[PDB]
Order: C-alpha cells, then structure tokens, then sequence
C-alpha cells in the first residue's frame, strides 16, 4: 500500500523525468517517515522486453563509495585503523618519498594532493599497482585541495581492510552487508543472479561495466532497489543496528571531516545543511578546509551520493532528521542535474 501523497508526487516527477530523459528502465525508492515505498518503469532487457522489478540488479557506480565509507568506519570504530595513520603503515612497500605524509584520511577523503580520476587502465596485478603509486606525482600538498577520484578511495578501501585478515569482498559481506541484509547486493553477481541483472544502455548499446583495480572499492556494486532502500534506512538510523561497530562506522561516515563552500566530505557520503540551495547540490579540484575534530554527523543535513557506468545512472538522498529519502536507479546514464532537481522536488513535497 502507497499513501496517495506518495504516488502522486512521484507520478508528477518521475514521469516527466523519463519522458524527457529516454530512460529504458528505472527503479525508485521513497523513504517515508522511515518506511520504503518503490516504484518500477520500463525494461530491464530492451531486446527480450525483460521489465524492471524490485529484484532487477542495477549498476551503482560511484554509490559504491558509500559501502567502502561505512566499511572503512566500522574498521576505524573496531579500532583497527586510524585516519592519522600514514598509507604506508598497511603498504610498506611505498616507498617513495612523496607518499610521506599522506594518510588514511587523505586517501578516504580525495585530498592526497591530487591522485587521479582513473586507475590506469592496464594496471592487473598487485606489482602493476605498486608501480602505479610508487610514480605518482602530487601536483599540491597534502590536505590542501580536494580531487575527487577513484584511485584515491579505491586504495582507502583495500588499505582499510587489511587489519580484518579479509579480502576488501570478504570484509565487506561479512561486515556490511550481512548484518544489514542486503542479500540482493554484489560486488560480483553470481550466476543464478545473472538473470536479474539489468543490461545498460549507452548509444544504443547494451553494456555491463568493465574491470578494473580497485573497482569493488570504487565502482563496482551491484544492487537492488529494495537492498538500496535497506541501505538509505540503514544510514539514516544507525541506532537500530546491533552490529555495534557498525553502527558506529555508520555515523562516522557521516562526520564532517573537510569543508569546501557549503558541502561538508564524509566518508563516501557527501553533506550539505538542510534546507540546501540546490545549486550547491547539482555542482576540478576545490580547495578544502579541515574539520578538526571532526564533526559529528548532523541530522539536519542533505546525505548524497551520487553514481554512474558506462550504461548506469543513480542517486541516493536523504535527510536523517525527517527520517525522508530517495534512491533513484536507472539503465542509462543521464544528466546529474535531471537527476537532483527531481530528488530535491519529491523530498521537498513530502516534508
Ligand atoms: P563515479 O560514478 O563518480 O565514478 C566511477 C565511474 O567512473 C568510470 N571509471 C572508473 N575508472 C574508469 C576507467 N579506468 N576507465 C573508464 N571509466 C572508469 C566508471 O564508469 C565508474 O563506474
């Protein structure tokens, strides 16, 4: 059962949206007073007229972010790293000198000094990694200006679990997506799931993303609207998950830790105060200022992330305080703006 409220608002946005964007298939997820309502459109499959369901894996990009966060919160909360440790400490074998001083929180945070938007795309093996690090060059000092970039949370996240014993896949179904039950949530879809798995669209063409290192870290996630609306609900209230350390890692992730204009960086969620000007929340390297300590995570802000594939296009909000979200799953890749005006219009009408 909807409230009327609900389909209405999202039959007068969404609908629109898709008409005007193309997009083949959608799955959307409203948060109301912390209950999930979804919503699907359009097909999965074009060729095979395979529709979208609420089991239809989508791609979520860079909403991968989010996961390699809060897992990296809960290593923190299990005391089993620090922010302020330096890279080094988990990969000695980075030597090179400019990799002093550069910690865990640079690496989590984008502000290492300017690491780049993709990892090389040749780079296959642990040695191939190491060679890419070892010759990077920092075009500014640490914790001066903020790059957002894979390479950069991509190392964080396989840096991160290194304590655990665990491989980052290993680490994070056991730490955070079990006790949260998302059972529809892959890094790699398995074989029965395959069947479940959407096809992107991009010029015509239906596509899966590709390969890459460190693509569980950063990109590579796999999930369902129901495990994302799971996800948001999990987010927003911490308080209601046994997972003690989990819980904690959860809220750390939410804690400002750099200040650039109005936007405040977590780990992998990105904040702003609520009420937002959306022009702040539809927009190279900005400078940052730190937070120190730390802010503690702010009930009253716009939680976002945003993410894409070649063929993907997805959004997650939500505002803690009034227990209100969104997720907005899609198979093609459409502009960002499209995207947040219509999320900002549907929290918006439903406070
Ligand atoms: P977020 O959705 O902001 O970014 C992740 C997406 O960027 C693309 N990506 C990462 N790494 C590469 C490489 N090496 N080559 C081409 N594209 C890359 C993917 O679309 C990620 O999903």
């Amino acid at each position: 059962h909807h409230p009327q409220q609900i389909n209405d608002i999202v039959h007068r946005t969404i609908t629109p949206l898709i008409e005007q964007q193309k997009i083949p298939g959608m799955a959307v997820a409203v948060i109301y007073q912390g209950k999930p309502y979804y919503f699907t459109w359009g097909y999965a499959d074009i060729a095979k007229k395979q529709p979208v369901t609420q089991q239809t894996l989508f791609e979520l990009g860079s909403v991968s972010k989010t996961f390699t966060g809060v897992l990296g919160g809960d290593a923190i909360a299990r005391g089993e790293i620090k922010l302020s440790d330096p890279a080094t400490k988990y990969w000695p074998e980075l030597t090179a000198k400019q990799w002093n001083g550069i910690t865990l929180l640079h690496l989590a945070t984008y502000t290492a000094g300017g690491l780049p938007l993709q990892v090389p795309d040749e780079v296959k093996s642990s040695s191939d990694l190491l060679r890419f690090y070892q010759n990077w060059q920092p075009a500014w000092a640490p914790g001066t200006q903020r790059l957002y970039a894979n390479s950069s949370i991509g190392l964080f996240g396989a840096l991160a679990v290194k304590p655990s014993g665990l491989s980052f896949e290993q680490a994070m179904q056991t730490r955070v997506f079990q006790p949260l039950k998302l059972n529809h949530t892959w890094i790699n879809v398995p074989p029965p799931e395959e069947k479940n798995y959407a096809w992107g669209y991009r010029e015509g063409k239906a596509v899966h993303v590709s390969p890459g290192a460190l693509d569980a870290e950063a990109y590579g996630v796999k999930s369902t609207i129901e495990d994302m609306a799971r996800w948001v609900r999990s987010n927003m209230n911490p308080r209601d998950i046994n997972d003690k350390t989990l819980q904690q890692g959860i809220q750390l992730a939410q804690s400002r830790y750099w200040q650039t204009g109005d936007m405040y960086q977590g780990l992998g969620w990105e904040m702003l105060d609520w009420p937002v000007n959306p022009d702040s929340i539809i927009n190279a390297a900005h400078p940052v200022k730190a937070i120190t300590p730390p802010t503690p995570a702010v009930r009253a802000s716009w939680v976002h992330k945003t993410g894409a594939t070649g063929g993907f296009g997805s959004y997650v909000a939500f505002i803690p305080e009034k227990e209100l979200g969104i997720v907005m799953l899609a198979n093609k890749n459409y502009p960002n703006p499209a995207r947040v005006a219509a999320a900002w219009q549907i929290l918006n009408a439903l406070q």
